[PDB]
């Protein structure tokens, strides 16, 4: 990797249009003001830092590519290669950058500086805006992050609203979407994402990342259970749809097993071969290890509903003590199929309206989870606030006619908690006036270093929904 | 990176779901029948073959982690640690699998055969469908250098109907993406697909992977300009924007220069600033080194429209051998907001309505060309499709009662030109009666070597448009 071979084009001939006498750039990003996603959780910010922007990452090698790209790519000679020298002989090639961030896993408002970025050496005022390609890649990891939370907040509503509780919510979302993301190294960074809110995964590379990048106390920060794919019931042949069935529930007696059910016709696979031909492997198992029945086609609530209809009228339904029908504990269902956050909505409230439980049913989420999302759902910008000229600081900003949205702040920027409990940015470094408590940006990032971490529980723990709380 | 960690969690467990004595599992991918994206290109795989699956792949310390990870993650042991020491002890840590692809670049139709996968070792029968997740990730750059294409086949119509001719074409969509995907690896497999069908990017990433794995006569792939960003010209203060304007073109007065003009006003920008009091230094400037012009907020169609009509007003027009009006060569627009394929089509055909040539203007996309696209659009999809079981060919398939496009194909394929020159998917081994003349696809990957592969340069001749041809 080549931080120089790194950013957008353009940047590469930034340091050529800045007002001459300029010795500082301070830029910010904020998930602009514009399912509403009125808050965001901020992660992902300390991979990027660790994987990409610390310790040496400038040598003579990458300054001599860099130049030979760029001189054929833009047809000209532009590359500033003075100044990458410059930090590679003053610095060991260490940014020389501050980064100041809200915590990990903190629930930000809407429209509120969530980090700044300021180059620390006057020579070096074109840094601070080469690496917003970079770190304006945060909004991936926050965007999933808060997309999955917000997820969670339904899953919460409807389990209490027809449970009464609880329990088994940090199961209810299951990642499914490593083959649906665009990149190996997007499947790590959203996998890890969504284990911010949830526990359930088959997105192997989240485990990796959180274990280099952030750490939990416990071996593995996410789980999975076997399940069947449409290869391993379609191999036995059509007519053996009943072996493929028995076989895989009886080579996982003793753990939760999920089956894959509609490959030829979901129906008659829960009422007859589910429901009758098989019935005794499934009213024999545990609590801890229930059959899971897997449709995955069709329309996701009208399919639900009805799979539920089948299994409740084969199997010995409860009424719980809020008056929603329970499926006996050795049987379960999960969505895997069509799932984001609308039709999760639309299953979950269908579900309440026919009377079943939510303590049925769990759900997968693959495109919809991890690729199903852009930088424009929550707004994520980088923008400059403040420079210095001639030795004299100026606020700045962008005010664009056509769009009030696309305003930005002026000013140095500090992240505080209201009187009654909120957050506030101020601008205009009014946060020097000491009005508000102290600035919830801390120190990440500086000359080359990362200067302050947090766990992966820490950011779990940052992130709880208030109801959980 | 570790292969064995680079699968979806529930296919560490089908080793133990296939029938007994399953010899061969083979499996094909296509973009299954459902703008319509009727023909997809097929790009990106080759990327995949060369970085993760080729040469000694498997180590003892790689099957240790994995052991050691799944232990945790499922809460028991289920990890074929067996089956992956013998392909470490029998083959060197190579895979024992055959890829057959259609050639990279070529234009498909969708419900066609793109690549097949099998294993060529009966022991590795599990081997074919662990690879599924990797492999399915070509989705992404098939999807990108297919949507890239449909909005080459829109500048097309409404350059060749406007012009008179496609001059300029291949530089009329440039990718300003890098900000707006998920990942850096994201970023360089997106812009690559891009470039199959353009040559004008600012993510570099993008020119080294092509480098790296494709390859190109030419020193790059793709070019870029200088251009402005809101901090360059907002560090100048708001009553100092023409001063910016001013330092920023004289800084790049003999290459083509954008500049970013809707900081506060972009109407003003252009009627009295670039029109009035910098006029004298865009009426100056060579025809191979024009000012472009780049408005980024507002109603897409109805900004491009009001800055032409300013600047028409401001400089002399021409009209061209069609009847179309053109800026003069020294004068171009960029609109780099708000750009998908369907609001490229929406902005030209406004153009062609009040008379502006497509000559005038090209588009910037960014989260709609590289981020804002799933595996759903074409519906990109793995099955297996033959198994050998007690040594008899079965042809398997999955057909859902609900949904009759989630269908797969059965058994053995390979793809045909039929007698009207257009391509046929032979199902059930029917390729092997030569009613079709021979397999279009190619051996591309077995027994962990490449076999086959392609230069960019190739794969850009193959997804020329028909109107070029
Ligand atoms: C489907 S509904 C269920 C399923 C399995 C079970 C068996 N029990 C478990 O698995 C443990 C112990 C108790 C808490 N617990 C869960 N509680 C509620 N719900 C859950 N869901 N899960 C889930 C598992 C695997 C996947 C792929 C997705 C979701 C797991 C869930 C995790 C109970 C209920
Ligand atoms: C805007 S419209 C233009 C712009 C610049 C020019 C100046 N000329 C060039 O740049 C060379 C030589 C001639 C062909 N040629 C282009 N032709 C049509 N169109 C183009 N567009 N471009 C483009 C450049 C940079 C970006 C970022 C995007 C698009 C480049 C375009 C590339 C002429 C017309
Ligand atoms: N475990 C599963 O059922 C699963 C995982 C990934 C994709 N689809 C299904
Ligand atoms: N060159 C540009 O104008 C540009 C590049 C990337 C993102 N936005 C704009
Ligand atoms: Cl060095
Ligand atoms: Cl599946
Ligand atoms: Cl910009
Ligand atoms: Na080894």
């Amino acid at each position: 990797f080549n931080i120089l071979l790194a950013t957008d084009s353009y940047k590469v001939t930034h340091y050529k249009q800045y007002p001459p006498n300029t010795s500082k750039v301070y830029s910010y990003f904020e998930c602009r003001e514009k399912v509403k996603y009125e808050e965001t959780v901020f992660y992902g910010l300390q991979y990027i830092l660790n994987k990409y922007l610390k310790g040496k990452v400038v040598t003579k090698e990458k300054i001599q590519e860099a130049k030979d790209v760029y001189k054929e790519h833009f047809q000209d000679d532009v590359f500033n290669e003075k100044g990458w020298n410059y930090i590679l002989e003053k610095y060991d090639g260490h940014l020389p950058i501050e980064i100041k961030a809200v915590p990990e896993g903190f629930v930000i408002p809407r429209g509120n500086v969530l980090f700044t970025v300021e180059n620390t050496d006057p020579e070096c005022y074109w840094l601070t805006n080469w690496i917003e390609t970079i770190l304006v890649q945060s909004w991936y990891p926050i965007t999933v992050a808060t997309n999955s939370r917000e997820q969670k907040k339904i899953l919460a509503k409807y389990l209490l609203e027809t449970s009464g509780n609880l329990d088994g919510l940090e199961y209810k979302l299951h990642d499914f979407g490593y083959r649906g993301v665009s990149s190996q190294e997007t499947a790590g960074i959203g996998a890890s994402a969504h284990l911010v809110n949830f526990k359930g995964t088959d997105t192997v590379a989240g485990l990796a990342l959180i274990k280099k990048y952030y750490g939990t106390k416990d071996p593995v920060p996410g789980y999975s259970v076997p399940a069947a794919e449409h290869s391993t019931i379609t191999a036995w042949g059509k007519d053996h749809e009943k072996d493929a069935f028995e076989h895989i529930v009886t080579q996982f007696s003793s753990v939760p097993v999920s089956v894959v059910s509609d490959s030829y016709d979901i129906y008659n696979a829960c009422e007859k071969i589910w429901g009758e031909d098989l019935r005794h492997l499934i009213v024999s198992r545990s609590t801890q290890a229930p059959l899971i029945i897997r449709p995955d086609s069709g329309n996701p609530l009208d399919t639900v509903l009805k799979v539920l209809e089948i299994l409740g009228k084969k199997f010995p339904v409860t009424e719980n003590s809020k008056g929603y029908k329970l499926l006996p504990p050795y049987l379960r269902v999960i969505q895997g199929d069509g799932v984001d956050i609308n039709t999760l909505q639309e299953i979950v409230e269908g579900m309440k309206q026919k009377m079943w439980s939510i303590e049925n049913i769990a759900f997968g989420s693959g495109g919809g989870l991890l690729q199903k999302l852009t930088r424009d759902l929550l707004n994520c910008s980088f923008k400059c606030s403040y420079v210095v000229t001639n030795g004299l600081g100026i606020n700045v900003f962008k005010d664009p006619v056509a769009d009030p949205n696309k305003r930005s702040k002026k000013g140095r920027l500090s992240l505080h908690r209201t009187p009654a409990g909120n957050f506030v940015t101020l601008e205009e470094g009014k946060g020097d006036l000491e009005e508000y408590g102290q600035d919830l940006l801390h120190t990440v990032f500086k000359n080359g270093k990362v200067t302050k971490s947090y766990s992966f529980d820490e950011i779990r723990k940052n992130a709880q929904l208030n109801i959980e709380l």
